[PDB]
């Protein structure tokens, strides 16, 4: 057995949060360490780089020498489950220019400022509908299953043209896919979603329908400009991203704001602060903090350190968002600060497609909770909650809440 000191210069990565709104101890360690880059050891024993500073993160996310090719052998997979991404055709998140651009542009029209603005009445209706259903069901509710998840689910389903009648199926499959612990479990959830989306495509070919999937079938698919499997992958990416991210932000935002009563009170008293508070919560909670995996296709020198071709690089936006040279006292929640320039949504060509939809949803959600249920509180201590591991989208699967 090992009879010598166990200190390493390439710590295990990722790490799990112990506090919903604070970096794992190991991540705080990396944040405090000088230099833009640090060595880590991934689950499979391979070494990769992490990017741990704000400006360096922007630079590297903008660098065309860092590929998003998830089918590349050297891609820094963070868990066994990740191996189900490199099994089907890639959605544009796993593509590089010029392929990335041709696919992304097929979807952008649904996420424009004009369209997002137009969605506000719809989002407000959905939020208040699930809210008054939960409240009528009586206190001691799970905010996740009863509010946090169904809200963005219904909204993204309308955008895509996915029938909400099938929600129990695809919500379950989404959770199984994103939170899968092994490759086999992930592949099964993917195959389940794929078969369903495949059926929807055939339905659309017979009888055209509304939504992005409807449009892609009638247009790009009919022209052979997108492969059928690519359409499935694209729809799956938007469906899952649309579900899981906003849900995670809602639940973690509630926990975080309840732990900062003075700021939450301030928020209630002046709703002009909500858009700014949403940005701060995005910066602070960074729920997709390892959604910045890359592979170097050429040598890259970064402030005296060399990233070699073939090496994996993960841009860790939670750590980058806690860069004290950009955000004064970075580990303090401050809804009054400028959280502008944060990396919660990434940067560059792969910068979050849904970011303005997420902003709208969270603004509507927070205003709704403050309007309708100002006495919302956790029904269990924060210590009794179970946080998801650092290998997946950050959040809680259950959030016991009560009110008066
Ligand atoms: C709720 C807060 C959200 C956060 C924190 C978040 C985070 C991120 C991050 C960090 C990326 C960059 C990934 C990379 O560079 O590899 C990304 C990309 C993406 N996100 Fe978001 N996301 C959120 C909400 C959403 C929503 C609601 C949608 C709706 C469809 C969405 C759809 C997408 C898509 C399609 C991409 C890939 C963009 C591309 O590769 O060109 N996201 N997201
Ligand atoms: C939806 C898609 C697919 C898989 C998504 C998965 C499967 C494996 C585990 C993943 C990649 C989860 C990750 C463990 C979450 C951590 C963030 C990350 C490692 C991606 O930074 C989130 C989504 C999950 C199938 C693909 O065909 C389309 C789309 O691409």
């Amino acid at each position: 057995t090992a009879t010598t000191p166990q200190t390493t210069d390439a710590p295990a990565f990722p790490s799990n949060r112990s506090c919903p709104y604070q970096l794992p101890d190991g991540y705080a360690q990396l944040r405090d360490t000088p230099g833009p880059l640090h060595r880590v050891t991934l689950y499979d024993g391979r070494q990769a780089w992490v990017v741990t500073k704000h400006e360096a993160a922007r630079k590297l996310l903008g660098d065309p020498r860092l590929s998003s090719n998830r089918t590349d052998d050297n891609f820094p997979a963070t868990s066994p489950a990740f191996e189900a991404v490199r099994e089907s055709p890639q959605a544009f998140i796993g593509l590089d220019p010029p392929e990335h651009g041709t696919r992304r542009r097929m979807t952008i029209s649904e996420f424009t400022v004009k369209r997002i603005k137009g969605m506000r009445p719809e989002v407000e209706e959905v939020v208040h509908g699930f809210l008054d259903e939960m409240l009528a069901a009586g206190p001691t509710a799970d905010l996740v299953s009863q509010f946090a998840l169904p809200v963005p689910s219904m909204v993204i389903c309308r955008l895509l043209g996915v029938p909400y009648a099938d929600h129990e199926f695809f919500q379950d499959a989404s959770k199984r896919l994103v939170q899968s612990t092994d490759a086999q479990s992930a592949l099964t959830a993917r195959n389940d979603l794929a078969g369903y989306l495949d059926g929807l495509i055939t339905q659309f070919q017979t009888e055209p329908g509304a939504g992005l999937v409807g449009a892609l079938v009638a247009d790009q698919l009919a022209n052979g400009e997108i492969d059928r499997e690519e359409l499935i992958s694209t729809a799956m990416l938007l469906l899952i991203a649309g579900h899981e991210t906003t849900a995670s932000m809602t639940s973690l935002s509630v926990i975080t704001l309840l732990d900062h009563p003075e700021q939450y009170a301030a928020l209630r008293a002046d709703r002009s602060l909500v858009p700014g508070a949403v940005e701060e919560l995005l910066r602070y909670l960074a729920i997709a903090d390892i959604a910045g995996g890359r592979v170097a296709t050429a040598d890259i020198e970064v402030e005296g350190q060399l990233i070699r071709a073939g090496e994996g690089v993960i841009v860790v936006n939670s750590i980058a968002n806690r860069d004290g040279t950009v955000y004064e006292d970075p580990d303090a929640l401050d809804i009054h600060r400028s959280a502008r320039h944060h990396l919660a949504f990434g940067f560059g060509v792969h910068q979050c497609l849904g970011q303005n939809l997420a902003r709208l949803e969270l603004e509507v959600i927070l205003n709704a909770l403050m309007d309708r249920v100002p006495t919302l509180r956790l029904a269990v201590p924060v210590e009794q909650l179970v946080l998801r591991p650092g290998t997946t989208i950050q959040g809680v699967n259950e959030l016991p809440v009560t009110w008066h």
